Formats: C-alpha cells, sequence, structure tokens
C-alpha cells in the first residue's frame, strides 16, 4: 500500500497537534478548526476593554476614565503581564477646551498609571472624561 | 486496510470545513489556504481607513480630519457595526501651536463622532488637521 | 483502494504549502505548524517597538520620544515599507503642564516624522517626554 506523499496518493497518519514539522503526515481537521477559532483573539468589549495581537504578546487596551482632584490611578481592564509600553488619550467634551492629558509614565506598574487633566496656568481639574488607547505586554 | 490515526497509517476522510473537531480525519489542503489567506486582515490603506483584528470584533480605524468653525461630524471609514469605544488625536502642524483636540464621545454614532479643535480661551478653530486613531466594534 | 474524500476514508496526498486550493488531498501537520506560528506576528517589545497586524501591511509602532528645541526627527523603530498613516502622542509628566504634541504628518518620511511639544504661547520645549502611537504600513 503507497504511503502518502505531495506527488502520489496513499496511507499517512493523522496528526492532532500544531506544534508537529512532519511534512508526511496530514493536520486533523479538529486542529484546523483549533486554528480558525484563533483568530478570535481573547478580548474584552467592556467601555474600558482590550484584545490580544494573537500570539505577538502585544496586547491594546482602551477606555474612558474619569480625572480626579490629583494626578490619579487609572486601573488597566487587564493587568499587563511585562508592562505598558505607550499610552495615548484624548479629552471628551462637547466645550472648547483646552486641557493637558498627562502620564506619569515613569511610575506605571502593571496594573495602573497616574492619570490627569491639567488646566492651563493651574493644577489637576476632576471630572474630566479622557478616552484613551494604550499598548503593552 | 488500517484507519489512519495519530500513531498509525492508514485511509482517512479528507474535511474541507474549518468547523470539525474530527481529530481522526485531515484538514483538506484547501482549507490551510483558507486559514492562511485569514492573516491578510481586512482592511483600508486609504488617508483614513481600518484594519480588523482578526475576528475579534475589534476594529481600528485612523485618519486625518480637518476641523470647522464648529464641532463637527468626524465620518468613520467604515461603519462600527457596534460602537466607538476610544478615540485620540493630535494637531498636525509645523508651528508651535497648543490646541485642544475634543471629541464629544458622549453623542458618537456608529458613523460618527463630533470632533473639533479649541483655542486655549477661545472657540472652535476651523481648517486645523488632526491625525487620529480609533478602536470599535 | 479508496480515494479520501469529504464522506468516504481512502487514500491521499499530503501537500506541505499554505497555497494549494485542493479540496480532496490532506494539509500537512508542518503546516498546521507554520499557520500557528503566524499568530506569533512579527514585533519588537523594546521600548520604541512595532507589531505587525498578521499579514494586512499594517503595522502599529509606538514608543517615547524626548523632544528637543525645534520640532525634530522622530525616528520610527521600524522604517514604514510605504507611510506612516496616522499618529498621536501624549506629555508624559508627574506635574500639570498643558503641552501641544503636534506632528508635521504633512512632511513624514518612511523612516521619521517632525514631533514637538509646544508651550502655550510660545515656542518649541526641550526635554519633554512624549508617549505615541502610530499606525501605517
Ligand atoms: O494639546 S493640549
Ligand atoms: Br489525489
Ligand atoms: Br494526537
Ligand atoms: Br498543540
Ligand atoms: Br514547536
Ligand atoms: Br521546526
Ligand atoms: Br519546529
Ligand atoms: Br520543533
Ligand atoms: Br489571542
Ligand atoms: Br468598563
Ligand atoms: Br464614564
Ligand atoms: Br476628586
Ligand atoms: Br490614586
Ligand atoms: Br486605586
Ligand atoms: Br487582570
Ligand atoms: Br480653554
Ligand atoms: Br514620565
Ligand atoms: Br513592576
Ligand atoms: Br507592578
Ligand atoms: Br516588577
Ligand atoms: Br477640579
Ligand atoms: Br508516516
Ligand atoms: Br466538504
Ligand atoms: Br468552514
Ligand atoms: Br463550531
Ligand atoms: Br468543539
Ligand atoms: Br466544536
Ligand atoms: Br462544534
Ligand atoms: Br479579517
Ligand atoms: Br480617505
Ligand atoms: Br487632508
Ligand atoms: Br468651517
Ligand atoms: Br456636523
Ligand atoms: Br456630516
Ligand atoms: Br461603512
Ligand atoms: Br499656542
Ligand atoms: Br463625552
Ligand atoms: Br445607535
Ligand atoms: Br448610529
Ligand atoms: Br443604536
Ligand atoms: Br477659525
Ligand atoms: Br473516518
Ligand atoms: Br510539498
Ligand atoms: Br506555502
Ligand atoms: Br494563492
Ligand atoms: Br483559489
Ligand atoms: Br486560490
Ligand atoms: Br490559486
Ligand atoms: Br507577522
Ligand atoms: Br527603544
Ligand atoms: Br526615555
Ligand atoms: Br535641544
Ligand atoms: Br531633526
Ligand atoms: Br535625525
Ligand atoms: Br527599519
Ligand atoms: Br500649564
Ligand atoms: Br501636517
Ligand atoms: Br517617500
Ligand atoms: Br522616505
Ligand atoms: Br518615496
Ligand atoms: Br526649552
Ligand atoms: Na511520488
Ligand atoms: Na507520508
Ligand atoms: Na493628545
Ligand atoms: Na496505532
Ligand atoms: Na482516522
Ligand atoms: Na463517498
Ligand atoms: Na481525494
Amino acid at each position: 500500500i503507497p504511503t502518502a506523499t505531495s506527488t502520489t496518493a496513499g496511507i499517512t497518519k493523522v496528526l492532532n497537534v500544531l506544534n508537529s514539522n512532519d511534512v508526511g503526515s496530514a493536520l486533523s481537521a479538529a486542529q484546523g478548526k483549533v486554528l480558525n477559532d484563533k483568530f478570535n483573539f481573547q478580548n474584552s468589549k467592556n467601555q474600558s476593554g482590550y484584545v490580544r495581537l494573537g500570539d505577538s504578546g502585544l496586547i491594546i487596551q482602551w477606555g474612558v476614565f474619569t480625572s480626579t482632584k490629583t494626578q490619579s490611578n487609572l486601573i488597566f481592564p487587564l493587568a499587563f503581564p511585562n508592562a505598558l509600553l505607550s499610552i495615548t488619550g484624548n479629552l471628551n467634551s462637547n466645550t472648547p477646551d483646552v486641557i493637558g492629558i498627562d502620564f506619569d509614565l515613569s511610575t506605571a506598574t502593571k496594573t495602573s498609571i497616574k492619570t490627569g487633566a491639567a488646566q492651563v496656568g493651574a493644577s489637576w481639574l476632576s471630572g474630566k472624561k479622557i478616552s484613551w488607547i494604550a499598548i503593552g505586554y
């Protein structure tokens, strides 16, 4: 009975893993399904949420933070396994305000970063809504 | 004639779908191609464009918006099926201007968000270019 | 000896490529591994780094830029093969400063973009840390 190859039909094993480099055995249909399902990256669609970028390790997070009277903790939807790498954010308003959205990246932790809404000339402002986007791993 | 398994070469079905959990039949080469092609996530490379993050549902969008004399509609390259979740943006300039890039997230729709360029002390400014990045689903 | 199909077990070829649309031959286990490994998108976890969004062509980059006395070059971690499409960024501080994070997108190149930290009323400020996020291809 012939052995299966690229050029000749024959008998073959069917392997049910994604870490075999055997060029001469078939992948199972089940592992095709596992691979397809992996495109549905782990995520949360919450107001403040996250999405894992495949198996790269990178995680994008986002949310709406409400400022307080000091530069205070913005708590990530998902703790970063390693670190926040970068973050950006903007005022959410229906009035023409110029507010400094300032992040203390130098003291960020795996779970939070100090975030504030600065007034021109003055100190931190409370009650400002800030939409932010971050990446880390 | 032996039946194919992980340990014994034999005869097998070849399944041409990505939603079978059959561990004992082969996936077709054709579905390997479908899976490979799925890494080319749906997207637009336009100045204002988007990219779908696999099958997670999340969509990143970006663009260059030109401000008007009021906080006015920034129209997303792709309508969000559900909602915009977060957005950020910056002035594009070659002069040292401080302008408040302000988004009315509270009244965003699936197709647009009111966006303006605020002057310190005064109202909305027209003709300012704003590069933005958003995520939603 | 029966030929493998979706409905009948039989003999089959085993193909070791990801660009065959043959519905009647098996994909190799090895190509299942290649596909799985493709979820680990090419990236750098450096302070200023990047991640490729699968095979879509889109690349997200991020970093921490230090401003100088003029609007000066922010050098991307990875040269864009085509162009930067959008960029955002924020001051990193522990003090309530309002600084204009301004990008000259109109003169960006594949390798850099002129970036500055503007003072209200005055010119560019040196020594300001800016965390940024970009997308392009
Ligand atoms: Br054949
Ligand atoms: Br197995
Ligand atoms: Br596995
Ligand atoms: Br391996
Ligand atoms: Br290998
Ligand atoms: Br290997
Ligand atoms: Br290996
Ligand atoms: Br994932
Ligand atoms: Br939430
Ligand atoms: Br809220
Ligand atoms: Br408070
Ligand atoms: Br706090
Ligand atoms: Br807290
Ligand atoms: Br967590
Ligand atoms: Br103002
Ligand atoms: Br900092
Ligand atoms: Br730590
Ligand atoms: Br920590
Ligand atoms: Br630590
Ligand atoms: Br206040
Ligand atoms: Br074998
Ligand atoms: Br079929
Ligand atoms: Br299917
Ligand atoms: Br299913
Ligand atoms: Br299942
Ligand atoms: Br299932
Ligand atoms: Br099922
Ligand atoms: Br897609
Ligand atoms: Br466009
Ligand atoms: Br334009
Ligand atoms: Br106008
Ligand atoms: Br409008
Ligand atoms: Br409109
Ligand atoms: Br649309
Ligand atoms: Br100014
Ligand atoms: Br709002
Ligand atoms: Br709605
Ligand atoms: Br709507
Ligand atoms: Br609705
Ligand atoms: Br104006
Ligand atoms: Br069978
Ligand atoms: Br081959
Ligand atoms: Br190939
Ligand atoms: Br092809
Ligand atoms: Br085809
Ligand atoms: Br084809
Ligand atoms: Br083809
Ligand atoms: Br990649
Ligand atoms: Br770096
Ligand atoms: Br630094
Ligand atoms: Br300098
Ligand atoms: Br320079
Ligand atoms: Br340079
Ligand atoms: Br490079
Ligand atoms: Br200030
Ligand atoms: Br510009
Ligand atoms: Br060029
Ligand atoms: Br260039
Ligand atoms: Br060029
Ligand atoms: Br200075
Ligand atoms: Na042969
Ligand atoms: Na074989
Ligand atoms: Na900003
Ligand atoms: Na066996
Ligand atoms: Na079998
Ligand atoms: Na049959
Ligand atoms: Na066949």
